[PDB]
């Protein structure tokens, strides 16, 4: 691989989570020459090995401030590891639940613009994410949000992606809408109290999630635009970013 790193340059500290393929740790990465940095470390059939590491191969393609950075991989020895830049505030949904009502509308829009820029980048690189959700976005101490996570998540998924089991950047726009709703509701679960079948039923009857408490109308309307049934009518991510940039420069619109 590239970003291949010798395991001797890796200091594992606290276990912080439980992964599909094993433990996730906080630690430090000291490559000689380079400054020591802080990393999250995922540790691991050959099938499962190849799979585990595929996210490093995919993540290795990207460089953008709102896309999680691959700092390194260990594939020459055991355990196999994936090292990413450490994000101190964890997953966006739980971070917002912890801070319910405590960030301004401007701050929240900045988080959403960050995510939309990350997505604009992915779409530009013809990469379709398929599981864009607040739980798959990470947050650092400066509140910078980064897309992560490189069997259908029903409530985040566009109707046509559910119907055809095929995904596009326009289906990612739908998911982005759900993510806006999650942010402005401070990490409430989409369709709070509904089962998956209830949600699909609702969406087919043209039900849409309402404005979250205290949510400016301009933001909720952009959600509804991302949730247009015709996927061609949905804004592309350059347009999502432009629309958020307008609100930011005219922030009486965020009253
Ligand atoms: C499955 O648990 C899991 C998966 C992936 C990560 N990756 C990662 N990469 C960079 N930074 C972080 N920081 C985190 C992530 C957290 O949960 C998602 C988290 O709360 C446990 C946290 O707290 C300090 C930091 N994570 C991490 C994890 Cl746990």
């Amino acid at each position: 691989f590239a970003k291949e790193i010798d395991v001797s340059y890796v200091k594992i500290e606290e276990v912080i989570g439980a992964g599909e393929f094993g433990e996730v740790c906080r630690g430090r990465l000291k490559a000689p020459g380079k400054k020591e940095s802080c990393v999250a470390i995922k540790t691991l059939t050959e099938r499962q090995r190849r799979e585990f590491l595929s996210e490093a191969s995919i993540m290795g393609q990207f460089e953008h401030p709102n896309i999680i950075r691959l700092e390194g991989v260990v594939t020459n020895s055991m355990p196999v590891m994936i090292l990413t830049e450490f994000m101190e505030n964890g997953a966006l949904d739980s971070f917002l639940r912890l801070n319910d009502g405590q960030f301004t509308v401007i701050q929240l829009v900045g988080m959403l613009r960050g995510i939309a820029s990350g997505m604009r980048y992915l779409a530009e690189m013809s990469y379709v994410h398929r599981d864009l959700a607040a739980r798959n976005i990470l947050v650092n101490s400066n509140l910078v949000c980064k897309v992560s996570d490189f069997k259908i998540p029903i409530r985040w998924t566009a109707p046509e992606a559910i119907a055809f089991r095929k995904f596009t950047s326009a289906s990612d726009a739908w998911s982005y809408g759900i993510v806006m709703w999650e942010v402005m509701s401070f990490g409430e679960r989409p369709y709070w109290d509904m089962s998956n079948q209830d949600v699909i039923n609702a969406i087919e009857q043209d039900y849409r999630l309402p404005p979250p408490p205290d949510c400016p109308t301009s933001l909720h309307q952009l959600m509804l635009d991302c949730w247009q049934k015709d996927r061609n009518a949905r804004p592309r991510f350059p347009q999502v970013v432009s629309a958020l940039d307008k609100m930011i420069r005219n922030p009486a619109s965020l009253k």
